[PDB]
């Protein structure tokens, strides 16, 4: 109703700002291919430019990535889904700095450089809801949180319920049935609305997903082959959790050392470009996409990967067809040339995640599982390429869905998650393999809980952003020593005194000032509203307290302690012994206490 | 892990399950079809056996349904859904009805009536989690029904994802992530299973879904039709809503009046199977399935609904195409052939639910839900058959993704659910109508929202089975006033009295008998293996302290706060006390019995 009216506001502007980035996104990077092309094919200008609108884009973007934004810097979701559970950062969710990052963001999206969208998006989108929701009341909060992260990744990619869940099935604990409701209402109504300006302005062709992938969807595996997918699960994971390590191997090279930082400040702005540059030499198509196919911009990249077709037979033709013919060199094997693309694109997208970009974690380790698929499944074409029968019909494989399944394992490898594959086919446009990647996302998530730790949490644990999870441990000495009086009873000065000597905003009552025992709360503009109507009839003259219900018990366990802040979601531990207050206990010191 | 391996035998044997039901469901059926067609086309023979296969099968399940299953009949997912929400019956949890139900169940899946499959068999499938459960420690509870829910949808059809959703999104209020990792790493795993013994042993083709529906998937829609859309929402609502109420009106139906139970109970078991003999008389094929097409078995039935074709323009052409066949009357139009099937299903259906049945609420629903939906799009066929343009070639429209939105769309207004789309199109084999569908359902659930109550809310409401959900409201004097004393002090008799004199399982304990503040709670064994350990020396002749209870109970603790209290909870009693010493029990029935105000 009129939250319905709160959420089809919210999900009508989202897909406005994602229509308009990636529209600047596609024109900026179109113009970039279109004048590298058409200027002339020369070694050094070429070069230069291959470099150079990259590099000009790029620390124009990390310029308005740190100048503007004081604090928006290396932004995403593990804060915010911190802030929900638990540690509030107002100052973090400004609202002027939101259009700051976004722009930002869309020098980041219109790039070269493999960066994520989804994480400052989620994050620009939870700001968005807040914002509408103090433009609401003049016609709680982790509700308000949970539907900006749904609404935030579905309309990044116009995948509805997969947006949903992965709001729901990794950033929480408990939840409140209203908020999937209100989510799948939105998200589904933005996703709906993301698709159809692509068509009522400039066109797509009607309801694409994004990607149709026409396989041949009729005997597509078969189940000779299939054990094969089980093996194509495992390493995976294994490969996915290698690549947390090797981050958390430089997320102590973030800062391991100080000299390097004052050579750093020095001119503290220049930073990521330079392996830019050396990207940038790795990445010069008459230079090394020679042996790469280098010039993939990510989209189109993993819809060539994409094709229906069989490369070992198209070893067989020399055809050109589409944009697949960048996957020939005439004279070395084109896997060798997805095996140096994948482990180059690997050492490259470390540290294209490492540099101070606000950055999701999922399109570049996405494309890299696409790649893995797209290997094995050429070299299962290699290993039988004459394929198998049916009834007076040969057929023979296609790969295109390995890539499909290992380009949602490996993501679901590094988020520790399941609606990475979700995502995937409803990205996909087919459901071909649905099982299979349901599986191999099973086999790479128990593989990753066998060995690793998530993304998102070894961010936040060697950032040491404040939280944490869930012989001698003795709980009693953490409560705040002290609690005002207030009784009701009184004149004039009285009255008054309760008024000044106070501070915070409500205030806790107790039964008396001996027993102390807690009863519950006043706020101060009620006090000055009964002094307004006292003094409404002056100058020659002529709501009972609600409740705040409970005690700590003296010696609760970190791990029940934190599952009862948990469970409760709320401020303070009043502890009370014979109803006799004793303090406080409050959240910060028990993430000091689980620091032991 | 270990809890991995609980989770895959149970999958594992719960597809077993229900391969062998369809299996059975399947080869009973088609024997059925057999025999009927190849004695000969007898008006007398063929009415006969038209009737009485039927009728034997159908007497034959209410018979199995009711006379061993002491409590069984008309069982299904709300009475468990109240469970999980508090009401435990562990009498209704009988381990020896499960295998007494489902196949009954069989005898209603093989059946020619429309019936639902999915709720008892979420039913025995959370049956067969406590069983393994009481497997489990030889080599919580709300977690086991709640896999067990998950297992039972996704097991059923082979649909994991909308299943462990299904779970979720309406038999719960707060949810703990540990389970629905459970339940979708289960439900998958026995998706995955299902599947693939239908080809080890007797063949489907490989990894279908059940259904593949082959649209052109390629210019579908397109979106000049696409507000009709919207149209193909709203009073698919309207018609859910309009179904549970006169669901409501037979399920006072199933009740209003005594004396008919009477007039019942001179021969009690009969119920049901005379509007057998009477759905018989409008369904016999060269007696009314002429204006029916009564030779239709409800999945091939939702299969024939999805042919990619237009039945105008095969009201263009009379050839003979497969099943779609009998939809041809050679006379009078289809739309009107279908209009009169909708309506005879739906004053059909209304039985068909109506009766003693341990019965889902879905399979009927869909295929009135896929009736209207092809309804409409052989309708947008007739009106603008030209078809539209694109880069030198006409296409034209087909009607099946109406059929398939519109059986979404349905049984999401029954339900009060979303997840009906999710198992829509991952049971249709294609996602082509996705966000239609979903944006209908939106429209189905917000017109529900406006009119009606769901299916369930309203059985358990007019079965009056105890929930319930959330001027002058006063609630101080609910709690239970009377609570035992112990003090671990003692010698002999003392011990033993503090044996004999109490009677439930674990004991609170409070601080003294004056003071009245409850510190904790005692196991007899523990005292009875202290007093064995103290016997162990004897004729001429410490690890465990006291784990505490924490809370009061506020003792004007609203009806909704306080419903929300034991929400939060999930918790046996409210101790109240006023300045520590104890006051009362407040308990559940009690709360049921002031939520009956």
């Amino acid at each position: 109703g009129e939250d319905g009216i709160f959420l089809v506001l919210l999900g009508l502007l989202m897909a406005l700002v994602s229509w308009s980035m990636d529209y600047v996104s596609a024109k900026s990077l179109q113009a970039y291919k279109w004048s590298y092309a058409q200027m002339q094919p020369s070694l050094p200008l070429q070069f230069l430019v291959w470099v150079t609108f990259p590099l000009v884009l790029i620390l124009f973007s990390a310029l308005f990535c740190h100048l503007i934004s004081p604090q928006a810097v290396g932004s995403g979701i593990p804060e915010m889904k911190t802030i929900l559970r638990g540690v509030v950062l107002k100052e973090y969710l400004t609202m002027k700095a939101f259009v700051a990052k976004v722009v930002a963001l869309t020098a980041g999206l219109g790039s070269g450089i493999p960066v994520g969208k989804e994480g400052p998006f989620v994050h620009i989108a939870s700001i968005c809801a807040a914002v509408l929701s103090k433009f609401m009341s003049v016609f709680y909060y982790s509700d308000i949180l949970t539907v900006g992260c749904a609404v935030g990744v579905g309309c990044c990619f116009g995948t509805p319920l997969g947006g949903v869940l992965f709001s729901i099935e990794v950033t929480s604990t408990y939840f409140a049935v209203r908020n999937y409701w209100r989510g799948f209402f939105a998200a589904t109504f933005s996703a709906f609305v993301f698709r159809v300006l692509a068509v009522w302005n400039k066109d797509a062709v009607t309801i694409t997903a994004l990607f149709r992938t026409n396989f041949r969807m009729d005997f597509p595996f078969d189940l000779k082959e299939l054990p094969a997918f089980a093996a194509i699960g495992i390493c995976c994971g294994l490969l996915g959790a290698v690549f947390v390590y090797l981050h958390r191997q430089v997320m102590l090279g973030v800062r391991k050392h100080k000299a390097l930082s004052q050579f750093l400040a020095k001119h503290r702005l220049l930073y990521p470009g330079i392996v830019t540059f050396v990207i940038a030499s790795f990445t010069f198509p008459p230079g090394m996409g020679q042996f790469m196919a280098g010039e993939l911009m990510p989209r189109e990249a993993i819809s060539t990967l994409f094709d229906n077709n069989t490369w070992v037979k198209h070893a067989g033709d020399p055809e050109s067809l589409g944009q697949s013919a960048v996957w020939i060199h005439p004279r070395v094997n084109v896997v060798i040339i997805i095996f140096l693309f994948f482990v180059m694109k690997f050492w490259m997208s470390i540290v294209a995640t490492t540099m101070p970009i606000p950055c999701g974690g999922f399109m570049p380790v996405f494309v890299l599982g696409a790649a893995f698929g797209r290997l094995v499944g050429e070299i299962m074409a290699m290993l039988f390429p004459d394929g198998i029968l049916f009834d007076d019909i040969i057929y023979k494989i296609l790969p295109g869905g390995y890539a499909v399944i290992g380009a949602a394992a490996l993501t679901g490898a590094v988020s520790h998650t399941v609606s990475t594959a979700v995502i995937c086919f409803e990205l996909t446009g087919q459901i071909a393999h649905i099982l299979p990647m349901m599986v191999a996302v099973i086999l790479a998530n128990m593989v990753a809980q066998s060995l690793q730790p998530s993304l998102y949490d070894s961010i936040i644990q060697v950032k040491k952003l404040p939280y944490l999870g869930w012989y001698t441990i003795f709980v009693e000495d953490i409560m705040v020593r002290d609690v005002k009086f207030v009784s009701a009873s009184y004149t004039y000065g009285e009255l008054r005194t309760l008024l000044q000597t106070t501070t915070v905003k409500t205030l806790p009552l107790v039964d008396s000032k001996d027993s102390m025992i807690l009863l519950g709360s006043v706020e101060r503009s009620e006090l000055q509203a009964l002094l307004q109507r006292h003094l409404c009839p002056e100058r020659r003259l002529r709501c009972c307290i609600d409740q705040s219900p409970f005690q700590l018990v003296e010696q609760t366990t970190l791990h029940k302690t934190h599952t009862l802040f948990s469970l409760l979601g709320l401020h303070l531990a009043y502890v009370t012994s014979m109803g006799k207050l004793r303090g406080v206990l409050a959240l910060e010191e028990l993430q000091k206490a689980i620091e032991g």
